[PDB]
């Protein structure tokens, strides 16, 4: 699995280029691994995944949670991996044919897919919650190794984590902004998500070593 | 949202000069186009603006949107910068999520497609077990736009009785996946059609071949 430096996955979801690199750049010391979405991709451009490479050397998670039919998917990896991806999310929702043709091309390319199993925010005890651990399952069976589970739900990444064992990789969002701790989140994952609490800090360095003391005893 | 002659081109070539050259083959036959992340990621967003200035059609940001509120509305104000007319969203992740995108495009004079059940066979293992409630948390929210499966006529007829005939429905999987123009267009106001147009020898005979198909339905 990918060595996360701290544990500690930075999600950087400013919209402005500009912004983005100096808060990066000011976190560096603490985080190797920076998770990209589209909020950034969009404004910025895919571009911005080589200017990350250039400027800091972190590895790149880009987190677009495809949800497209198979043939689609396929397109949208190889776009992605193209630029220079590391890896890429996926949700599993729409079902094993879409997460198989991303797998397929991540095979081909030598990257990563990462599965989306239940999601942090409210909204996801609606339809999500209810598949979670089928898709969990569907993931083991597809032979997947990474997965995101949510923070915010202790209950929910413990049963997540048995689903898919020690050796699987779990990263989990929702710490800090969307109430989750770190400590807790790291009983079950491997690497914890953090956005808001780093990149709208008046000291995004301060925030993210005050994170990674709270979690000392932990590595 | 008024469609000419009901067919939504997809355009997911991932080269720009293919993708404005087969686009402008078959520009007489069209005024919408739906643009996903196989061109955006491939060539950028200002490919929007570049189908405006040159083809003055609307263009649906076909982007699923699937993340948190906060993330969602994000992507949508990044999306309308970008002079979509219209973004899709997906429904899976909840009320929550979908109100976000909703927000989002009121305050810019935008659309907001709900994305119900899909087409293609994963569907059937969570999406389409969930589907008759998604639409009907669209209606509960006011959405009035809707995607679903010209792969399964009963199921995009179940979706157009939710939703109403008042509401606007536009559906995927005609030709290549195996639906039929004609039979999906008894239920849906207008069809999507991607490969059957733009891998075609003759993309422009292949859009006028599709309306002579359901030219009694124009
Ligand atoms: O279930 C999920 C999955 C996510 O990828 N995320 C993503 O993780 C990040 C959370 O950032 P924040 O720490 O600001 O709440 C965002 O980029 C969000 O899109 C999430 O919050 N919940
Ligand atoms: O359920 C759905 C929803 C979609 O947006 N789509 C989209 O509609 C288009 C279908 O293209 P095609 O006619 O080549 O099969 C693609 O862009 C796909 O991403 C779909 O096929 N099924």
């Amino acid at each position: 699995v990918m060595d996360v430096m701290n544990r500690l996955i930075l999600a950087m979801d400013l919209m402005n280029r500009d912004d983005a690199l100096r808060v990066t750049g000011e976190v560096r010391e603490y985080i190797d691994t920076v998770k990209i979405g589209y909020p950034l991709v969009l404004s910025e451009g895919m571009d911005i995944i080589a200017e990350f490479r250039k400027r800091f050397g972190c590895r790149i998670i880009a987190d677009f949670k495809v949800a497209d039919i198979p043939e689609t998917n396929e397109k949208i990896c190889r776009a992605t991996f193209k630029a220079g991806a590391d890896a890429i999310s996926v949700h599993g929702f729409p079902g094993a044919d879409s997460v198989r043709a991303c797998l397929n091309v991540a095979e081909e390319m030598g990257r990563e897919v990462f599965l989306l199993t239940e999601m942090s925010h409210p909204g996801a005890e609606m339809f999500i919650q209810g598949a979670a651990d089928e898709i969990a399952r569907m993931g083991v069976d597809l032979g997947v190794k990474n997965y995101v589970g949510p923070s915010t739900r202790p209950e929910r990444l413990s049963r997540l984590r048995e689903i898919i064992g020690q050796d699987s990789f779990l990263i989990s969002p929702g710490v800090g902004a969307q109430g989750g701790d770190p400590g807790e989140t790291l009983r079950f994952a491997d690497a914890i998500i953090v956005g808001r609490s780093i990149y709208l800090a008046d000291n995004p360095a301060a925030a993210a070593a005050g994170i990674i003391e709270s979690i000392k005893d932990l590595l």
